[PDB]
């Protein structure tokens, strides 16, 4: 039982590391699911990116903004960790380069710009709505959303809801297909998680992922895991409540990398 056995590990990782750890794998080969804490609301921190990303894409797909318009922006509204918009700001950038600039490198004045074309964190929980998402919910913006509070509704997820969310978007009709492409190509660029998930993966296994850390020892990462030989597989993994360093969160990450990686290979293998 892959599934049964995944979920004792996770159980296990999350207790030896004192941590509050929510995951929900789905792989679509097998369609089959393990999750942890799966309906429990998470802080977002930057994987909200992703959802602003398609939210954008979705309204170019629409004829609702283009891609190609310039956006300009100032100095003061630069914020911490924006490594792409704070050298560009004099000549403005374009709303794809903005959403490459979001999720391929977390940039944060990028993820605010973004959320200014879509009525704010108002319209980002909108736009979870109308994907059928009930629980995920947007109220900050960068970086105050990162505050990760236990108990706090603000600016979470579920590990369930936003899996759901990366299927809609990357394998099903909530884009139209060249902007289906974009985003998977934006997150399968990323380098921010090569220590999380992705350093979990076996060789030749591909992720495309959305990272995410803040307050309270918060780290994510999501996003869709394309194996060497098999169909697409959903991942979502939030953790929270760790008291260790930034690192030591990662290789937490990158080990249920390993646990999910295990399980997609155990129900290709009929184990
Ligand atoms: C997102 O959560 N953030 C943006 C940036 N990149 O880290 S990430 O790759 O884990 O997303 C710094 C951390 C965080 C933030 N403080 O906004």
């Amino acid at each position: 039982n892959a599934a049964a056995q995944a979920q004792r590990q996770l159980a296990l990782l999350e207790q030896r590391h004192g941590v509050r750890l929510g995951v929900q794998v789905h792989d679509r080969d097998s369609d089959r699911a393990f999750s942890h804490r799966a309906d429990e609301r998470f802080p977002m921190c930057s994987t909200f990116k992703l959802l602003a990303a398609g939210a954008v894409l979705a309204r170019a797909d629409r004829g609702d903004d283009s891609l190609r318009r310039l956006i300009r922006y100032g100095a003061a509204d630069i914020v911490a960790y924006s490594p792409v918009t704070g050298p560009r700001q004099a000549e403005g950038m374009t709303l794809e380069q903005l959403c490459e600039a979001a999720v391929t490198r977390s940039d944060n004045t990028a993820g605010n710009l973004l959320l200014s074309t879509l009525g704010g964190p108002p319209g980002l929980t909108a736009y979870a709505r109308g994907l059928g998402d009930r629980m995920t919910r947007l109220d900050r913006i960068e970086t105050a959303l990162n505050e990760a509070r236990p108990g706090d509704p603000r600016d979470t997820t579920t590990p369930a809801a936003m899996a759901g969310n990366l299927q809609r978007l990357l394998l099903g009709d909530a884009l139209q297909s060249a902007s289906r492409q974009r985003l998977a190509d934006w997150l399968l660029a990323s380098q921010t998680g090569d220590t999380r998930l992705r350093a979990g993966l076996p060789a030749g296994w591909r992720i495309g992922d959305k990272t995410g850390a803040g307050g309270h020892g918060t780290n994510n990462d999501i996003g869709v895991i394309w194996p060497r030989d098999g169909a697409p597989v959903l991942i979502s993994a939030y953790l929270t409540q760790s008291s260790a360093s930034r690192e030591a969160q990662n290789a937490v990450l990158a080990e249920v990398g390993r646990i999910a990686a295990h399980a997609v290979a155990a129900w290709r293998l009929g184990s």
